[PDB]
């Protein structure tokens, strides 16, 4: 059930630039080209980091991006939390 | 007459950008391959979800799923008190 | 003269997809497997109805599944003046 | 006559999915069962209509079904100018 | 050398559908009971019109039902250039 | 006077089909061999029928046959008149 | 031996259809009633056509027959290579 | 009289289709070959099962073929019925 | 014997169609005019071959023609099982 | 004894295809030319039998034949029970 | 021989979809009338086409009509083949 | 020779979308009814257009129409290069 | 020819946002239920047309359409110049 | 034709925006759920318009909106005096 | 009793798009030509398995096949019991 | 076994654009017309595979094909792997 | 082989407005109408570069279009070094 | 080729309110209504043009409207070199 925090708890609290930051940052370990840096959304974006991420569905990474990001370190705290209850 | 709910009063009432939400969610719950994740529709996924979740025909985790959808929450009691009544 | 209303002012007047809809929430109540899911059409489907259904020809749970439906709010009205006619 | 009217300007004109309609629309007042309906073409059923319905050969009966098919309603009034003409 | 016309250029040209056809529309005309409706062959056919309807050999009315088969004007046309001829 | 009944007005007016059934739900009835089941024409299995039912020279069976037969309905009725007649 | 032509060459040639073909259109030619129709045979037929038909033995009349029966094209060539052979 | 249902009220009322899985299902148990699989109509496989099946005419293992069909579920059910009426 | 192979095992096991087409592609073999090509039975069929064919009853071609027959490959190994055995 | 049971219950039981079948699967065990081949009937292949197959009147072989036909395998059977009464 | 090839390796490969374009293109080839187009099959056809094209049974036009096929392409050159094999 | 091309590289080459939209722009050209329409494929097409259009057999109108289609007007130039070969 | 210039140049070039605008405002001129507004195509809206507008087969009433859409202006002028070449 | 005002010079003039606004303000009065506010365009709109307001065909109701508007009150004007004209 | 599982459990449950999958993956193992891929419906097919694969009847290749199928991976389990069960 | 890989964890994983891809492809190695690009479906498609490719039945270039698609990466190693095991 | 270079390499690695942008481009080149312009997808589009542009499969075409475009420069050296391996 | 020019190295290379600005100045010059002033990117903006500028594709105004603006002077001179080579 890790593709659900990632989804609900992940992608989806943050606003549509820092979805595009995450997207641009992860470019490298999702091999995401031209077309996907700008067409994907939420939804595909964690279809994807299930599919390459499977570990831990790409939270831990996601926690990672959000750490450096000032505006999320409490949406990273609550995903640490998330990962810890589940 | 569980389905009628997931279908009627949930799947549907949801837009595009949501039911492709709980298809990715629902997606290992249900063994959703690549074609299935954009090519079935609320019906054959309500479907889906009777075959598989025979005990609440899915109505309980589309429920779990709409909890967590800022924008769902209440279709998701909506969702809750039409189980309560049947 | 049931079957003539769910037939010709009834299935016949929806659509494609509310058709598989209609077909797949009556599942359980017909009996339809696989096959019939995909391969049933209206006059095949009405004449089950019939055959199940001979204390209304299955105009009435048509009716209440037309209810829910937001589109096909008019025709489930039109169905019960015409049940009311009949 | 009303036979030739039945068959040559009736249920010949018509396709098979809406000969197939009205071989189930009329299975109650023809007494056609399992193997009739399935069976059963546009002359042995015109023949039927004409056995069982001899006031008009049936011919009434195919122009109120014709009625409530919108395809079909000018080939209704078709048949209906044909019955005045005879 | 009407029933030579009938015969040859007239139910022979004609499938095994259009002759049931045929048979079904002249039923009344030629008192053809069940039997007869499914036994009778073209020869036996053309006999019993020439038997009854010694007139024309049942040429006209012959003309006159391939008239309303769309897919037997032409031969239908054919058979008056044939009776003309003769 | 019952053979003219059975025959004139029954087993030549059914077809071969319904000749040949009711040679075989009368098979036990007349002790009919392989060679009469096949090879039996309607005036032998009249003959039959009168030498073997000799209460009502087989009109009562082969009512009771028709009955059931819904394309030979019309004909029982038929059978029922004349025998009420005579 | 314009008998020899008509009867081994010509209707012992043809099947039994075309053979009660050539008797009914020949049936007002041969004065044929219901009796002669049904149960001449290939040699009494030609019998009848050399006692009325003495100019050719009916070989001409044949030939006519078999020019209209696309099945029996070949076999009126023939019989016209005959004829000018004798 | 257990031939006297299997016939009437069985493999005539079901159509084509399924009269041939019927045979086909039954191949063993009536030893039919390549000819007598699309060959015996209903009548010849009535009377073979009479002749194979003396307990019951074979009106059991038709009732247990036509139970697994979801199609001739009730045919099965009046078959049941009319078994135990004899 | 080999007569009782060709007829028994061969032309009477397979349908009418076979049967058809065994006799087209000997209509050369076995001088089959237009009446014996759709008039003479399997007996007849099997006596020509045998009157023809008295190197081995035409069991060889028989099995010859049923070898390219995807539906009677079985039942040309039958054959060949049989003409081994005798 | 044994022409008995050759002819009543032999020869006489099975219809006229399987006559015309003994006869022409006998004919060089019995010398049957041309004449005989569509001439003789049941009383007289018998008879001949007798005279040929004074082992057993040919009940022997008519037993052997009637195993390899599917429709009269039940009648070799009560052959050979007569045969052992006998 | 030709025959052979153009029937078994022939018209019997293809379904009844290619078999109904052979026989439309052959119509004018072979003097198909509206009957001959609905009603012969492959066995009739085939000996149409040699009794019509003796130089090679038909199988030279048959291939051309094949080759136009892009569905039968293989099946065009496998007859090429066995045209150079014979 | 000219239904071959508009059979072959004609209607056959085009999808169903086009062949439909095709049977209805002819649909005053060949009066083809509402039947017609729905239900004739490519090969009784052709026939069709060849019975009333025997000048050209249907292809320059073929041409005429796979002009204005912009998905056919390779397909419109290549019929123009047969009919100039042919 | 009207019907082929509101097809070929009509709801052939519009797109399918465009082709569903004219099926809503004609749906009250053209009587359009629910299925047909959602499943009739380009051929067979333009058919409907062409039934019920026989004037202009509806040339006229698509061209006021056009008029008031921005996009089609163009296309507006291009039918109405079509128009007036026929 | 206040469909055609409402369609073309209504919802089709204002931005995707303002459409947002119009179907949010009607969300009450034409009983849209959270599926029809994001997935129904101006086209589905104006016909749910037309099937529940059929007074005016929500002309007025969108002119009243576009007058709260400061941007469409020009277009408020314009649809007044499209309503004054029709 | 395996042709019993395989064919009323088995390819009368999957739709259309099934059987053809299960046709076209088994033309390797059943020798289907171009013909019987498109022709032979599930009953003429289940024979055919049973033909060839008389270890068990065709049942345990279409489980296999079956479980590739994510659709019908429900259908293998239940063929997987009744194979068990018999 | 290649055409099971090539099918069932080939074209019947992916969606129904990677399919027109996929048919897009390989049409020059198909050798697929216009009508063949919009109507093949994958069962058709594999098939053609397998007629064409008997090398690998296309399982090798759908793996090329694949493998440009950053979508399918997964189902080419997959494919890899299914191919290495088999 | 390259119109896998121009569909995999090109249009798909571009986004949606990039993809828009060089369906405007060559509009002229490929004569895409207004349907063409929003209803053609990459597949359809690389399909009719091929068939209008056979001399690269419009790879040279969109490589000078990828040069103007700043964001897709990489993308036309990539394209480049592509066309010159192939 | 004025559309590249204008399209590419015009609309593409101003920022957002420079082509706000140009789509307002040519709004009289294009008929653009209140949703195409917003709505319009720059590739429909470009195709519109050369809808209705066809002399020059519009690159003639849009150097006349950069003239005007001092930020791209530079631009407008670059498309007048590129006009002059062009």
């Amino acid at each position: 059930k890790y593709k659900n925090i990632v989804l609900l708890k992940g992608l989806e609290v943050i606003n549509d630039y820092h979805f595009r930051m995450v997207k641009s940052l992860l470019s490298n370990d999702l091999k995401l080209n031209l077309k996907m840096r700008e067409e994907y959304d939420k939804i595909q974006i964690a279809d994807l980091m299930e599919e390459k991420f499977r570990g831990d569905a790409g939270l831990g990474k996601l926690i990672k991006i959000f750490e450096d990001i000032p505006t999320l370190e409490d949406l990273a705290e609550t995903l640490k939390k998330e990962k810890l209850k589940v």
